């Protein structure tokens, strides 16, 4: 029934051997969880999606890992209610394609589409539209949760079991296995975006641009920022902002299938500064999803609360002066948070940086953790593999509330992961 497999997260880092159960049969999954519960709990079980977490949240050294990707039935889509009913192994690319002919858009897309619905709920994922749509869990109308006792619980965001619903959102698999969910989609009349592009010369400008009001005009917003240059070039950004196009905004060619989804010597001088400015400045460009959104290393992502703007500028300065060079860097302003205790996003300045593994890096990121903590921010568990229990607990002050929900639903510690043990969420 199960195979011994060396599993890792996407950062190809911290390997651990587990029994991997890979079955299309939901029955077998129920029986395997019963097999784990009866056998004195042991080192437990965790669900796995497409393995796109950089962390260790989808591995369980010496325990059971349940591969959820063969549970990938789309049960129903309804254009009138905007509801899709899917198995938790359905991925967001598959969902996106199935839903478009109904005029329905996946309401939160992350930077990849190769992500399961289960993983999208359990990490409470966010994307380019967070300030207008919130995160994934805001759009879940119901889910079916396989709990430790072997019962499948039907959960909704309001009414009884709300607490457990909200513990499962961002719960990293630790309340049990999400089998099935109903999601409310966003109505759209096209597969396209109308996009504006802006380019700033400085961090001060980047911040000014993001707090001048203009963010209200766009449903989707994010930036690539410079993390290497000295100040005041540092934190200069290519900003890309837009919204879903309506049919009347498309060039005539596209109106018949509006829902179809099918170095050099100059580059470091003044001319390329102009090139990159021109090329990155535009208004009302029509773009598909690939052009607008989806075109060794240690990923590190954090958010600093909105008011702590001076503290945010200080952390960027520390990154640049550190001697650790990050080329691919995403900046976004998050909007309001939801009610999930372990949900990562909070209103404020979100950054994802990417460091090549060098001497000293492990210790440098520890200092960064400390600064993020002091400034009221937190790290994202989907990107993290190395932070301590202490640091994590102080960054998520609702963790105790969460833990008691978890102990209520899982008394025998039937659901467990490397991360759980490391972060003392067990
Ligand atoms: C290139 C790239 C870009 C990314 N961009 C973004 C982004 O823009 N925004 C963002 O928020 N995230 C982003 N991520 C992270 C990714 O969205 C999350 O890590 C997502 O959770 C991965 O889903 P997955 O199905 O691979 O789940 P896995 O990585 O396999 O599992 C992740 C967690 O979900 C739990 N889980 C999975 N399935 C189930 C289930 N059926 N029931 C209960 N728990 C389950 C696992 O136990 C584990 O805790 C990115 C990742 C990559 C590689
Ligand atoms: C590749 C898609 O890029 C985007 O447009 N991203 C966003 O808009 C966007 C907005 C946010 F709030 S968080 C985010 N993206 C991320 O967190 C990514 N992390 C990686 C790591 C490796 C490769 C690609 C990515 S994208």
């Amino acid at each position: 029934t199960t195979t011994a497999t060396r599993l890792t997260g996407w950062g190809r880092t911290a390997p651990s051997v587990a029994n991997v159960l890979r079955t299309p049969d939901a029955e077998m999954i129920v029986k395997a969880v019963a097999r784990v519960a009866e056998s004195g709990g042991g080192r437990g079980a965790i669900a796995r999606g497409l393995g796109r977490s950089y962390g260790d949240n989808a591995q369980n050294g010496g325990g059971l890992v349940i591969d959820m990707t063969p549970l990938n039935t789309i049960h129903s889509i309804d254009a009138d209610t905007k509801l899709v009913d899917i198995d938790a192994g359905v991925n967001l690319d598959q969902l996106m394609k199935a839903a478009l002919p109904f005029g329905l858009w996946v309401p939160v897309l992350p930077g990849t589409r190769q992500v399961t619905v289960g993983g999208a709920i359990a990490c409470d994922i966010h994307g380019k539209n967070h300030h207008s749509a919130g995160s994934f869990g805001n759009h879940v109308r119901s889910m079916d949760l396989l709990t430790a006792d072997g019962e499948i619980r039907h959960l909704t965001p309001t009414g009884e079991d709300a607490e457990l619903f909200w513990a499962t959102v961002g719960g990293n698999g630790l309340t049990g296995i999400i089998m099935r969910a109903t999601i409310e989609m966003t109505p759209t009349s096209t597969a396209y975006f109308i996009a504006d592009g802006d380019v700033t010369a400085s961090l001060d400008e980047t911040i000014a641009l993001h707090s001048d009001g203009s963010e209200a005009r766009y449903t989707y917003s994010s930036a690539w920022f410079d993390a290497i240059s000295a100040p005041p070039k540092l934190g200069r950004a290519a900003v890309s902002r837009g919204r879903l196009a309506t049919v009347e905004q498309l060039p005539a060619k596209l109106r018949s299938e509006p829902l179809k989804f099918d170095a050099n010597k100059y580059t470091f001088g003044p001319i390329g500064e102009l090139w990159y400015r021109k090329s990155g400045t535009y208004r009302g460009k029509v773009q598909n999803l690939t052009q607008f959104y989806h075109p060794g290393f240690l990923q590190y992502q954090f958010v600093i609360p909105t008011e702590a703007v001076d503290e945010f500028k200080k952390i960027i300065g520390v990154i640049q002066a550190s001697g650790h060079y990050s080329f691919l860097n995403v900046f976004k302003l998050f909007g309001p948070r939801n009610q999930a205790p372990l949900s990562f996003p909070i209103p404020g300045w979100n950054i994802c940086v990417d460091f090549p593994i060098k001497d000293g890096l492990g210790k440098f990121v520890s200092e960064l953790d400390r600064r993020v903590l002091e400034f009221g921010g937190r790290l994202y568990t989907a990107k993290d593999s190395r932070t301590t229990a202490e640091t994590f607990h102080a960054m998520y002050p609702r963790v105790d509330e969460w833990i008691s929900v978890r102990r209520k639903v899982d008394p025998l510690r039937v659901f467990a992961s490397d991360m759980a043990r490391r972060l003392e969420l067990l």
